[PDB]
């Protein structure tokens, strides 16, 4: 669809928050 985005696409990373 339209929606098509990804997750893993998200550059920069994403744990590096560390939750």
């Amino acid at each position: 669809r339209a929606i098509g985005g990804g997750l893993s696409s998200v550059g920069g990373g994403s744990s590096t928050i560390k939750y």
